[PDB]
């Protein structure tokens, strides 16, 4: 089920998560869906991925307000690209604590990105280091290693069956990878499959263009960058 606010699109995934949809026309590709995730956890909301634009970030903000009314405690942006972390000023303004990769951070400047204010660090085998990450509820964040970007992160949710790839995972029915400028085509294939083995038990898998899959776009995105 969708619903509106302003240029913006919702929808219910399970009963304490939603998808956030936002649009931007993009050279070459068309309008372009981009997608994040808000997450009520007790008496607060999480939010995954800004929208391409602070003033579609804001319309986030202000869609909580109405059809959740508990506080935004902190959001989790996948990755230094305008999709994912374009409104980073919008969730500041708000007195909202940001975090991502710190490899994220490192190239926010030269990408033209505002920088979260908290970096997340990450074990060998990919997991988020829990001291850069308190009290983040339900939200499980993993380094698959480098793929769409060199600093792309994905984030599990507990207690429910969803996981969500962003710009890493492409859906069962793509037929490419879409624009590689930024990608790592040697160890992509390997990154999308440490996503998939992190999470395991997720059937429903959230992605940054695409509605959510079954794990057929794990398998079929990993398929796709063997070739390259
Ligand atoms: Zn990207
Ligand atoms: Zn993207």
């Amino acid at each position: 089920g969708d619903q509106r606010f302003g240029d913006l699109v919702f929808r219910q995934l399970a009963p304490n998560v939603w998808q956030h949809t936002s649009f931007e026309e993009v050279n070459g590709w068309g309008v372009v869906p981009s997608n994040g995730l808000i997450v009520r956890d007790g008496g607060r909301v999480l939010v995954v991925d800004t929208a391409w634009t602070d003033d579609q970030t804001a319309q986030i903000l202000n869609w909580i307000k109405q059809e959740i009314n508990l506080p935004v405690a902190l959001a989790v942006v996948t990755h230094a690209h305008q999709d994912k972390m374009g409104g980073m000023d919008a969730l500041h303004a708000a007195g909202i604590a940001t975090y991502a990769n710190a490899l994220s951070n490192q190239l926010a400047p030269q990408e033209g990105m505002v920088a979260a204010q908290h970096s997340l660090t990450f074990a060998a085998n990919g997991w988020v280091e829990p001291a850069t990450a308190p009290n983040f509820g339900p939200l499980k964040v993993f380094y698959p290693g480098p793929g769409h970007t060199s600093d792309n992160i994905t984030v599990g949710i507990d207690g429910t069956d969803i996981a969500f790839g962003g710009c890493l995972i492409k859906d069962s029915k793509a037929k490419s990878l879409g624009n590689l400028g930024d990608a790592d085509t040697e160890h992509y294939a390997a990154s999308a499959r440490a996503f998939g083995a992190a999470f395991p038990k997720a059937s429903m898998i959230v992605m940054s263009h695409s509605a959510p899959d079954s794990r057929a776009a794990i398998t079929h995105t990993a398929r796709m960058a063997d070739k390259l």
